[PDB]
């Protein structure tokens, strides 16, 4: 069970998608942050600056990690168990349409599934559950983390 054995984590937003703003972007890892945050007793600090927990960025196809990314659609990104250095990252798969709509792919939706990787959480076999292995839209507005989810993070940081 890799976890962190810190509960504050500092995470860097590395580079960003062109099809947003920045702030849009910045929103929205903020906000799926913030879904896990209300659940356990980790908090998430964003640094511009330095070494960060959680790195964030979005890459084309090969990218340094032995998991090249596969252009448009198929895997739409991928994040690091707990760990020192490329542990507990996410990247994001740059040649997809990024978005803060219901169109294909919503980045809080998205981010927000990466995390719980990143945070520990194996795929979950609730098809309700974020962590379920598939992406699947569903309203952002006020959304809250699942109950499974919930159980999920809760099993690992209390
Ligand atoms: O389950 C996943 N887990 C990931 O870490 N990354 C993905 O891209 C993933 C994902 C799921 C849910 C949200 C974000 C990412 N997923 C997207 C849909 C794809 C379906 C291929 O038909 C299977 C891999
Ligand atoms: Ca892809
Ligand atoms: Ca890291
Ligand atoms: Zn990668
Ligand atoms: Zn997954």
């Amino acid at each position: 069970n890799p976890k962190w054995e810190r509960t504050n984590l500092t995470y860097r937003i590395r580079n960003y998608t062109p099809q947003l703003s920045e702030a849009e972007v910045e929103r929205a890892i903020k906000d799926a942050f913030e879904l896990w945050s209300v659940a356990s007793p980790l908090i998430f600090t964003r640094i511009s600056q330095g070494e960060a927990d959680i790195n964030i960025a979005f890459y084309q196809r090969d990218h340094g990690d032995n998991s090249p990314f596969d252009g448009p659609n198929g895997i739409l990104a991928h994040a690091f168990q707990p760990g020192q250095g490329i542990g507990g990252d996410a990247h994001f798969d740059a040649e997809e349409t990024w978005t803060n709509t219901s169109a294909n792919y919503n980045l809080f939706l998205v981010a927000a599934h990466e995390f719980g990787h990143s945070l520990g959480l194996a795929h979950s076999s609730d098809p309700g559950a974020l962590m379920y292995p598939n992406y699947a839209f569903r309203e952002t507005s006020n959304y809250s983390l699942p109950q499974d989810d919930i159980d999920g993070i809760q099993a690992i940081y209390g």
